[PDB]
């Protein structure tokens, strides 16, 4: 039971600063880093930096250096972000998540996420971004990186109302608790997800992400949909991204 | 240069009989059989039959016995089919197919089809997923093919684009038909089968279809829709999920 | 024996430039106009200018100057494109067209299209309607089309079919043009249009867009998709509908 | 108010007859006469004949005769359909209406349908049989008659839970309480019918009928679904044919 608890929405005016928080439950905080990221429904999910409780320390992708200033409160528990200069392109659901000690090692415990509204990378190419298929099939996803990253893309499911999920490490090790009709495979720049069985529950995002060295970075995401067959009976509902479920 | 010239559309009542047409050229006629498929459009393709001009042979699917007549006149190098006691549920395209006499491996070479209007058990089942996926030229996708029970390596693979025959891509699992590209790929033994397309490009966006072709009935995976992706957009838009009862 | 022959299709990054040709032969190259459209695949079409290149003018559609520069080349009779800055949102196909410089009715004469792919206000609309409708060969369907404002009777019919350039069925709401079988009529006037099709044919099932020329910017409804209809079957299954919130 | 109230589903097996009800209320039973319809999803709707119940005369389509018997009870203002021989062909809904007098007039009071289930005429070519469209849009359905009928053809809205509604009668004549946005057209053999100003509602089955001679014969139908856009909320939820409504 790790929890990462943050806080609420917010809505503010170009060029002023927000600061959201980000309080951990279930582990030592001064143990391990916290991780932020951004994601927008286009630009999928992007790495901000992580910050160390126990020695204050930060480490920023160069691409928000400035944009971002992580902080952590050692006597509460809280991680905390601040963004400055704040502009439309800003607009996006921001997660925090506990990193292993410093380690590029992805993580598996994200937060809930904050909507904030304004009012030499390896790049990863997922695909197909959008997929449907039955209960009982089994679909592939393809990831596929600009250089080596050896065997360490990660998979992850997101699922409305759920924190991000790990999948899938180090290119083909099955998370604990993962169905094994989840597998991944791949090493240097082709990498897939291989979904079986599927079931109803699988709708979701999900997202590949190297863990091979920093910058963190993100497949764009493929969206999954399941049939049910019109022969029976069942329920249509409606979920979106996780800036419009806020 | 082969042709299979198949004859025009039928708009016929039900309970007539149309004989439609495949008239070959390119090869040498009576030396290879004339295999006939059925397909509801942009649906489920099935394997009606074949036959064997020189001697006049004829094998069933065994579900289309007495619906289908298939016959040949060796001397003009046309073979026929023939539906009787027409239904709605025979409304569909038909193609003829150049078969092999050596292999079980399916041809390259099919008719463009004719259209039939009619208004006024132990077979290889294959499932075909994901039924539709977007994506864009120059990524991978792969395309997932599945039977019932194990049909060893054979299993082709056909891209079928609008206004063109059908295109074998791959036969027995993974071996390129002459003239395909390299990025065209297949995997797979017993049941489990895949299609990988790599550096897409605009023409491969298209229908694709599996077909066992390890024993009789051929039978063939649902189709599976290739097409270009929508760009995520920056504004509040819903997205759809299911259970039953 | 008109071609207007496009370049092949591109695959930029973001924040890139194109410059897409359009070759043309078989009439007099400076004596017209080009017209070009932005498409994205099976949705809405838009109509980006003209240039005409005895004297370079140029007739910008006002939400796309800045990103689309057009120019000519007389000596090779070849026109351009050149886009710019190019975002997710440039990723469509972009079509050019012979444009008449005594009329205001569109020609009949489009290129293939160029597919560009990028990754890694008192305007008149156009609503179609049905947007999707099934029938059979022999059957008569008609399509309708509104104006926002009134367009007189200045509205064109195009069919698109795969591998085919765009074909110009109907323009001022009923007059058909050359060579478009009889089958085929438009009416209406002011905002109300339709498109009627009797005795339908194989070749008919496809993509409609209707489109006002009677203004600039010229404006598209759509598109709506005519499909061979599914038999209504004899087993238990469902049908949908649906209201807000 | 008129209702006709007709009798619970029946599940026969083949070889034997059912006598299915319809029991009147609302006008004077022995006034007019009582039709009996037919209907499965694959064949649309069929005229079985009528029964005029003040006299007992019968009318029948000769494709019906023997296998259907019409009668009627004049003290309990019911009408009754035996059906015998009974195949798995004759499994489908089956409804009887009240016409007016013994004219050939379409009748617009339809009873909600009897469930069967065991275990030189006027043909109608009806098109589209499925369409989709959006709110505030406009539609036409074709109706295409292999002989003339003059302006005699009628247009019905069938929608899952009410009664079968007369919309359009004559060809282009309105009937009362059917709002103007439906209109009606043709002469002869070619006619339409033109929807505008879509509304949810206005999702269901469509069928036109001519109303020149016996036997009554219909189109085969047509379905309109109407769009949501994804860009709003809203719901989906199933309907069927009345074979699969019962
Ligand atoms: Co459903
Ligand atoms: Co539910
Ligand atoms: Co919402
Ligand atoms: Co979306
Ligand atoms: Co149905
Ligand atoms: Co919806
Ligand atoms: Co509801
Ligand atoms: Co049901």
């Amino acid at each position: 039971q790790v929890q990462l608890q943050q806080s609420d929405a917010e809505l503010v005016k170009p060029g002023a600063s927000v600061k959201i928080s980000c309080k951990v439950s279930g582990y030592t905080f001064t143990d391990h880093t916290i991780h932020w990221m951004k994601q927008r429904p286009e630009q999928g999910l992007e790495w901000i930096g992580y910050n160390y409780p126990r020695d204050g320390s930060t480490k920023y992708n160069e691409k928000f250096k400035g944009k971002a200033t992580l902080t952590a409160d050692k006597s509460s528990s809280t991680a905390y972000m601040q963004l400055n200069s704040l502009t439309s392109e800003d607009s996006a659901v921001y997660f925090c998540a506990k990193g292993f000690i410093t380690t590029v090692v992805p993580s598996a415990y994200w937060g809930q996420g904050t909507l904030v509204t304004v009012s030499s990378d390896v790049q990863i190419t997922q695909s197909p971004s959008y997929l449907a298929a039955s209960p009982g099939e089994t679909i592939t996803i393809n990831c596929r990186a600009s250089k080596s990253i050896s065997k360490y893309l990660a998979w992850y499911q997101e699922k409305p109302g759920k924190t991000n999920k790990l999948l899938i490490y180090s290119g083909s090790t099955l998370q604990s608790g993962i169905p094994s009709r989840f597998s991944g495979s791949g090493s240097g720049t082709d990498f897939t997800l291989t979904i079986s069985s599927l079931e109803p529950e699988d709708f979701a995002m999900y997202y590949c992400q190297q863990h091979n060295e920093y910058p963190w970075t993100f497949g764009g995401g493929t969206k999954l949909e399941i049939k049910l067959p019109e022969t029976g009976h069942h329920h249509h509902h409606h979920w979106s991204h996780p800036q419009f479920e806020k």
